[PDB]
DNA sequence: AGTTCACGT
DNA sequence: ACGTGAACT
């Protein structure tokens, strides 16, 4: 349903990573940022149940090493 | 490991 | 409307 939803799992497909393992490589960049991440809130974004705030947003993309515009963009393609 | 929800913001 | 832990499967 949501874009945020659709970049995540594409992610998750890519790189075999479950919510677990993204969960785990946030951790170094949660404590340098101040930007903490529940395992709930990412079932959340997955799940189009809520989208990301602007911290969260931030956060992820430097876990994953992408954009904050493609993780929350409709764009399948990386940059 | 992943999901739901009352609650505080 | 957003994140979170209790409680859950």
């Amino acid at each position: 349903k949501t874009d945020t939803s659709n970049r995540l799992k594409q992610i998750m497909a890519e790189r075999n990573l479950k919510q677990v393992d993204i969960l785990n490589l946030s951790i170094p960049f949660q404590k340098k940022f101040g930007i903490k991440l529940s395992k709930s809130t990412l079932s959340q974004y997955v799940n189009s149940v809520q989208s990301p705030d602007q911290n969260r947003i931030y956060l992820l993309a430097k876990t994953l090493g992408v954009s904050e515009a493609w993780l929350m963009g409709r764009s399948h393609h990386h940059h």
